[PDB]
């Protein structure tokens, strides 16, 4: 798929936003993916042991792998669209060592949606979502692509 300028326009302007706040970001994304998907907390030997929403908050070992998360999520969105050379390393080691299947990648997309349309309701309008989705649609179907020719799953 393509996105068009404008669409990577939209993305990259709310993405400005969580810049401001990397590890507050992350650490919304990944309790909401806990709290919303407690399965996907399975997949994580260092993380599985906490309890509550309470616990995950104080875990300072959670919010450094949100910061994680998100600057590789960020350094991948700022290629718009050429981010084969970024995806490689990243889909190597989630299909053969995580094990983290397509459908998990859907609950985190999801997680993204619904924090930054909490946080930034005046730059996450219905454009600016759809545009967002699409950026994640693409990022998604890319990593399925290579998740195939590494030999794990769809
Ligand atoms: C936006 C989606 C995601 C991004 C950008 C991302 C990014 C990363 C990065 C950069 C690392 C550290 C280096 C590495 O091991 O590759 C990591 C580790 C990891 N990821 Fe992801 N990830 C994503 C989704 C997921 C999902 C949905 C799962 C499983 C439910 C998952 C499970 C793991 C695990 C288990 C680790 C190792 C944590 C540890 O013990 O240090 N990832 N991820």
């Amino acid at each position: 798929m393509v996105l068009s300028e404008g669409e990577w326009q939209l993305v990259l302007h709310v993405w400005a936003k969580v810049e401001a706040d990397v590890a507050g970001h992350g650490q919304d994304i990944l309790i909401r993916l806990f709290k919303s998907h407690p399965e996907t907390l399975e997949k994580f030997d260092r993380f599985k042991h906490l309890k509550t929403e309470a616990e995950m908050k104080a875990s300072e070992d959670l919010k450094k792998h949100g910061v994680t998360v998100l600057t590789a999520l960020g350094a991948i969105l700022k290629k718009k669209g050429h981010h084969e050379a970024e995806l490689k390393p990243l889909a190597q080691s989630h299909a053969t060592k995580h094990k983290a299947p397509i459908k998990y990648l859907e609950f985190i997309s999801e997680a993204i949606i619904h924090v930054l349309h909490s946080r930034h309701p005046g730059n996450f309008g219905a454009d600016a979502q759809g545009a967002m989705n699409k950026a994640l649609e693409l990022f998604r179907k890319d990593i399925a692509a290579k998740y195939k020719e590494l030999g794990y799953q769809g």
